[PDB]
């Protein structure tokens, strides 16, 4: 307790509030869209992007103290966090812009980190399977959602 939790609805919205200097707008948008599709492809979840106003999953880049009780720490250490399902900060995902975000093998691959963090946004906890997306340690192995993660998200939301 309290490891997992699910949204009471499956039509979810998201908003990209701001953009990292590290990547182009298009690269950031592609990364987040692909990261949501990881989860919608195997469940009844569907994700719609909003360009303004409140969305369920608010996405932002920030440094140090950025508006919650979970400050970032400069280069290294923490790279991102996401709140469990619920109102207000619930579901929101924050990325530490004192890290280097990429669409490549350098730095942290934004797609891979976002896909993991959106798992947390949807109520998943970590896996003990080193091959799982939800494993606690970041690696870059070169995308198909591993079966451990498929089982985890389908146990909350059912299959697609
Ligand atoms: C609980 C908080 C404190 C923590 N924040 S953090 O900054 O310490 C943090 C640490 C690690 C991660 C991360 C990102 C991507 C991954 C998959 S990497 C990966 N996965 C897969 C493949 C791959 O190549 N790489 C192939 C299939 C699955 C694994 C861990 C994110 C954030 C957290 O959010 O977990
Ligand atoms: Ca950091
Ligand atoms: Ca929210
Ligand atoms: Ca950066
Ligand atoms: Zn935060
Ligand atoms: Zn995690």
């Amino acid at each position: 307790f309290p490891r997992t939790l699910k949204w009471s609805k499956m039509n979810l919205t998201y908003r990209i509030v701001n953009y990292t200097p590290d990547m182009t707008h298009s690269e950031v948008e592609k990364a987040f869209k692909k990261a949501f599709k990881v989860w919608s492809d195997v469940t009844p979840l569907n994700f719609t992007r909003l360009h303004d106003g409140i969305a369920d999953i608010m996405i932002s880049f920030g440094i140090k103290e950025h508006g919650d009780f979970y400050p970032f720490d400069g280069p290294s250490g923490l790279l991102a966090h996401a709140f469990p399902p619920g109102p207000n900060y619930g579901g929101d995902a924050h990325f530490d812009d004192d890290e280097t975000w990429t669409s490549s093998s350098k730095g942290y691959n934004l797609f891979l980190v976002a896909a993991h963090e959106f798992g947390h946004s949807l109520g998943l906890d970590h896996s003990k399977d080193p091959g799982a997306l939800m494993f606690p340690i970041y690696t870059y192995t070169g995308f198909m959602l591993p079966d451990d993660d498929v089982q985890g998200i389908q146990s909350l939301y059912g299959p697609g």
